[PDB]
């Protein structure tokens, strides 16, 4: 069956490449031994080279298999590393097809849904500088995917906050606080939070690049969601020493805090005194 579909993926009939194609995504978005059996039958190598098709039908499929693929676990993950999946996928992200990116960017988040050696592998590639551009989109979907695909990569370690620390995401990130939708805060507050989890020098970059004056006054904000999250960012860059608490002490949170302590929503009011008690 499946020798037989990874066989007919490098035939010169488009119609026999695209109903295997068609017949292997549709195995692969199934179940996690599914998508080994898929890993097992060497579509992986074959999948990677139609990654370079001018034909977007072709193109489309491929993405498809390759992001479902990457739907598995974390050394399946490694299958597509392996296979040389990510320059391909990052030479996309200079695409100006809105269909293609977004498939393009779904497959790399997934690929970065994994551990830390995963998501290094990603940043490796080059993804960084291109999803960095990406926030400076027009495109509120664009924005969202390329949000995601950042999120999944700040949520690795150390090593890997601060590469997207050095590949100048926070001002953007910052400069994104600033925003009257409420649907781009909710994403560009959840990627920040992820920077805040880090060590002393990863809390340090996020509170030079003018993030508390902006989280202080979402403190104040009527989504319920979008306030979770500055304080999210805060109880974050509070796990960071003295220096950094100090920095916090005298953005003006210390009472917004205490002030929060008497909420509508029991889930915020144990979350600012968490941040409390660990600030001071
Ligand atoms: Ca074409």
């Amino acid at each position: 069956e499946l020798p037989q579909m990874v066989q007919q993926l490098n035939s010169p009939d488009q119609q026999e490449l695209q109903s295997a194609l068609r017949k292997l995504s549709q195995i692969a978005s199934g179940g996690n031994e599914q998508i080994q059996a898929v890993i097992d039958a060497g579509a992986l190598p074959a999948l990677v080279q139609l990654l370079s098709s001018p034909n977007e039908q072709i193109l489309q499929e491929a993405l498809w298999a390759l992001s479902n693929i990457a739907s598995g676990g974390n050394e399946q993950i490694q299958a597509v590393i392996d296979a040389g999946a990510l320059p391909a996928l990052v030479q996309l992200l200079s695409s100006p097809n809105e269909q293609i990116l977004q498939e393009a960017l779904w497959a790399l988040s997934n690929i970065a849904s994994g551990g830390n050696e995963q998501i290094q592998a990603v940043i490796d590639a080059g993804a960084l500088p291109a999803l960095v551009q990406l926030l400076s989109s027009p495109n509120e979907q664009i924005l969202q995917e390329a949000l995601w695909a950042l999120s999944n990569i700040a949520s690795g370690g150390n090593e890997q906050i601060q590469a997207v620390i050095d590949a100048g995401a926070l001002p953007a990130l910052v400069q994104l606080l600033s925003s009257p939708n409420e649907q781009i805060l909710q994403e560009a507050l959840w990627a920040l939070s992820n920077i805040a989890s880090g060590g002393n020098e990863q809390i340090q970059a996020v509170i030079d690049a003018g993030a508390l004056p902006a989280l202080v006054q979402l403190l104040s904000s009527p989504n319920e969601q979008i306030l979770q999250e500055a304080l999210w960012a805060l109880s974050n860059i509070a796990s960071g020493g003295n220096e950094q608490k100090q920095a916090v002490k005298e953005a003006g949170a210390l009472e917004k805090l205490e002030q929060l302590q008497s909420h509508e929503n029991e889930k915020i009011q144990k979350e600012a005194q968490e941040a409390l008690e660990k600030l001071q």
